[PDB]
């Protein structure tokens, strides 16, 4: 349990997924549902995004 090496980014809160593609450091954003801030990642950009939470899944 020490810190992982991928450190792959969490969603830390349920909401909107408002993110902006920074193609050296990703940065994420996410408007919350009920309200309050957006949590930020500024992620490394050299891998390759996945899926995100949909109705299909």
């Amino acid at each position: 349990a020490r810190v992982p090496r991928g450190k792959a980014p969490i969603a830390d809160v349920t909401g909107r997924v408002r993110l902006e593609d920074g193609e050296r450091f990703y940065k994420i954003t996410i408007v919350p549902d009920d309200g309050g801030e957006e949590v930020v990642y500024d992620k490394i950009s050299k891998r390759q995004r996945l899926r995100v939470f949909k109705h299909e899944d």
